[PDB]
């Protein structure tokens, strides 16, 4: 499983900071997901940070906005480096003995969260990439041309990839776009009954839903309810979408309505719940509704935070590594199941 270091290039760390990586030249975080944040602020690596003055966090600028809003990483402020998407970056890693290497980094949108990144490496030891948590529709890598060297893909010696959906049961995922319009409308007809019906979207408490928020927002001309949108306050472009009010007809509040409104004027709110949910179909399947009825006020609909298998597939077709290595076993899967479903799509 993927521990925070690439065989290719040891001293840097992406997405762990504790165990091994307290040794860490520099840090790499792809994006605000708790399970990519491990030890990110444990003491023992403040106390690393105090005894090596030269360790930076690298990150896309939106994740040092993101990272920097909560109080208990506040701390990194003197030493998180922003890099500028698709902008290739010099970085040097510097030995606290002399030795001194130097990387070149690229920032490649994954499709996850806001600030979600994959890290694409080249040093002396040949080309990685990271792909942190992705979700790429078909074409989406072909078109990245810093994934490109004269019309060809670059020559990449290891992938280390998102493999959430890594099993062929998961072969097709409806689109980001198909995923928006199912629930766009489900809450357009059920909103525009009367100002007393009310949706309540059932969201982990995540980063990425918030392009589903944006557009409802954007196109029903209403304010989605959160429990706290302080670290969207430099974000027009969400923040706007977003209040703390309860008064609206679309609710994103967490633990009826959790925040607790049940009437207005003392008519009782006729609430849906819509609970976004990962939904697939099968190689030999057809596409059915994005929206699945579970009860007469309950809802789940169509939503990914990461590739299907064909994309999963495609992805690493395009990119014909070397080595391909699965960030994730999925619960009912094996490693030795995911790199052997993978190991065809790889040069050795
Ligand atoms: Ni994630
Ligand atoms: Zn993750
Ligand atoms: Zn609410």
């Amino acid at each position: 499983s993927f521990e925070g270091q690439m065989a290719e290039y040891p001293t840097i760390s992406i997405d762990r900071f504790d165990r091994e990586n307290l040794r860490a030249r520099a840090y790499f975080l792809s994006h605000c997901h708790k399970d990519h944040m491990k030890g990110l602020r444990a003491p023992t690596l403040k106390r690393r940070l105090e005894c090596s003055l030269k360790v930076y966090l690298y990150c896309s600028p939106v994740t040092k906005e993101l990272l920097l809003t909560s109080p208990k990483y506040r701390f990194w402020k003197k030493r998180i480096i922003s890099i500028e998407i698709e902008t290739p970056t010099q970085i040097s890693l510097v030995d606290e003995s002399g030795e001194k290497e130097e990387i070149v980094v690229t920032l490649l949108p994954a499709g996850h969260c806001p600030g979600s990144v994959m890290f694409l490496f080249q040093g002396n030891n040949g080309t990685v990439l990271y792909t942190g948590d992705f979700r790429l529709a078909q074409g989406e890598a072909a078109r990245m041309e810093l994934l490109h060297s004269g019309g060809r893909v670059k020559d990449i010696q290891s992938v280390y990839l998102d493999t959430t959906f890594c099993d062929p049961r998961f072969y097709q995922i409806p689109s980001r776009e198909e995923c928006l319009s199912g629930v766009l409308e489900l809450v357009r007809s059920w909103i525009t009954r009367s100002p007393y019906h009310v949706v309540w979207l059932n969201c982990k408490a995540a980063y990425g839903y918030e392009y589903l928020f944006t557009n409802l927002s954007e196109e029903l001309g209403v304010q989605v309810h959160v429990n706290k949108l302080d670290m969207f306050r430099n974000m027009p472009e969400i923040l706007h979408h977003l209040t703390t009010d309860r008064n609206t007809q679309i609710h994103a509040c967490r633990h009826k309505l959790p925040c607790g409104i049940t009437s207005r004027n003392r008519i009782p709110l006729h609430i849906i719940s819509i609970k976004p949910s990962t939904m697939w179909f099968g190689e030999r399947s057809r596409k059915t509704n994005v929206i699945v009825r579970t009860g007469e006020s309950s809802y789940r609909a169509c939503f990914s935070f990461h590739s299907s298998y064909s994309e999963i597939k495609d992805f690493l077709s395009y990119l014909c590594p070397v080595n391909a290595y699965p960030n994730v076993i999925p619960v009912g899967t094996t490693m030795d199941k995911v790199v052997e479903i993978l190991k065809p799509l790889c040069r050795s």
